[PDB]
């Protein structure tokens, strides 16, 4: 299978580096994208844990981003979260 991650497991990644989150039932590791991500390592690290779909969408982001995200996809939201 793909190995989905629970909101909890994703929630464990919210300290300094470990920065995961859920964007439309999809998990994106951006731990090695903090300093890289133009928004500035802050909003990403803060919204880390999950429930950033609205935040991500609120920014809008472009096609390039939408595609990049897929390259950063680590899996999907656990089938026991939804
Ligand atoms: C799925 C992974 C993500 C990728 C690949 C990504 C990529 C990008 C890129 C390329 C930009 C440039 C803006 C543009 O012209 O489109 C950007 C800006 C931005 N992103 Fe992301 N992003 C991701 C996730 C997030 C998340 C989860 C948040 C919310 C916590 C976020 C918040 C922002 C903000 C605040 C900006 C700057 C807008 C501003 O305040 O001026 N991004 N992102």
């Amino acid at each position: 299978a793909v190995k989905y991650y629970t909101l909890e497991e994703i929630q464990k990644h919210n300290n300094s580096k470990s920065t995961w989150l859920i964007l439309h039932y999809k998990v994106y590791d951006l731990t090695k994208f903090l300093e890289e991500h133009p928004g500035g390592e802050a909003v990403l690290r803060a919204q880390a844990g999950g429930d950033a779909t609205a935040n991500f969408e609120a920014v809008g982001h472009s096609t390039d981003a939408r595609e990049l995200s897929k390259t950063f996809i680590i899996g999907e939201l656990h089938p026991d979260d939804r």
